[PDB]
């Protein structure tokens, strides 16, 4: 059975391999050239420095996928809004590993006191698995930026979905998370 | 009132632009900043937009800058290279006079000329900032989403309203080379 745990620096090689394959063959990522392992490490060190959780799914000593949270935008009024990203190795897809990862990410983001979790889903018309995954964990549709991306010779839509946490906007906020 | 003219931003405009933005940050929820940036930070932001190649425009009458508008990236990853975002701020005593429309119309023309295919408006506190929504509707932007409770400012939860305008055919044809390449 797979376990969800925190990202550890030794994972960065596999995670680069997982993300590299997503960049090259998929449209969930709007990057075109795969980042280097060092660049991936710098990106993850910035997230952790901000205080955001970075999680990996591991079975039989191998990293099956990863998910992390970050800011949608950084201006201070946005400080109760987080964004999720999740990538699963192709040989591990369709096994329930995405939902396990995202379920735990929601719990961590919720405990940090965020009020909204945003999915910015690249090529949402085509990446049905991403939309279904988020619907299955209670995200609701909140917008669609048409023709926001062009990659592999076609236009891509960005599907936006959000999940309220800790009462959402119906209650007064607490202190800023990560403050 | 003398007709405002639209021209490219000049570095010496930054003092007035900072004054305009400061008043908006302090008294309004269109911006999700809380503490107003300094004039030197504003200068650095505008230099960076201009370095990327984005147009920055001001409306000027009787020697005074009455408002400004600029474009920038929504997000910087390469597949987004045909998507731009607009920002526009008008001085309080110049609002409701068509200056926002004059500036945004010319920004659309300049951004279209660069080969972008979509122009995105990310409107803070859309429930309250009707002027922002109406300005963008009046120039053909269509609603494309609403992030509820995206901001908290001035004691209130705020919704972000998203609107977009296709340019040069939008997503109906293959794009040209990346703008600003
Ligand atoms: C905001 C974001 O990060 S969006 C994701 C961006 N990342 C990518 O696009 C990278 C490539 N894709 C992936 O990494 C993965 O396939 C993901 C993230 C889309 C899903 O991860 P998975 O491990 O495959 O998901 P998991 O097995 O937990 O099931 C996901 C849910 O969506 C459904 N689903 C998963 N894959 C598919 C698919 N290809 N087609 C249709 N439905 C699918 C499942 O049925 C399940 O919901 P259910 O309760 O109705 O059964
Ligand atoms: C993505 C963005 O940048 S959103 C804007 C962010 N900026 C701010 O919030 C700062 C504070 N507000 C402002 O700077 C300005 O008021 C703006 C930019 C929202 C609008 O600019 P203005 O010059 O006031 O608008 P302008 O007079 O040009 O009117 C544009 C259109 O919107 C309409 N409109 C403007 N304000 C309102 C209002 N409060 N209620 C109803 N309609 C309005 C006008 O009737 C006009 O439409 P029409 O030509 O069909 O008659
Ligand atoms: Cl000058």
């Amino acid at each position: 059975m797979p376990v969800i745990r925190d990202f550890q620096p030794a994972d960065i090689e596999t995670i680069t391999a997982i993300y590299t394959q997503a960049v090259l063959t998929g449209t969930g990522s709007y990057e075109i050239e795969p980042p280097t392992m060092d660049e991936m490490a710098k990106r993850f060190a910035a997230f952790a420095d901000q205080g955001f959780p970075i999680l990996v799914a591991e079975a039989d000593g191998r990293v099956l996928g990863y998910a992390y949270a970050s800011y949608f935008r950084v201006r201070p009024a946005y400080r109760w809004l987080a964004e999720d990203s999740i990538y699963i190795a192709p040989d591990a897809k369709g096994q329930g590993i995405g939902k396990l990862l995202l379920r735990e990410l929601i719990a961590r983001i919720s405990a940090l006191g965020f009020r909204q979790l945003l999915a910015v889903i690249g090529d949402g018309e085509h990446n049905i698995g991403s939309v279904k995954l988020h619907e299955s964990l209670g995200f609701t549709h909140c917008g669609r930026i048409e023709g926001s991306g062009f990659k592999h010779g076609r236009w891509l839509d960005t599907v936006l979905m959000q999940l309220p946490l800790n009462g959402g906007r119906s209650t007064e906020p607490g202190p800023s998370p990560l403050s």
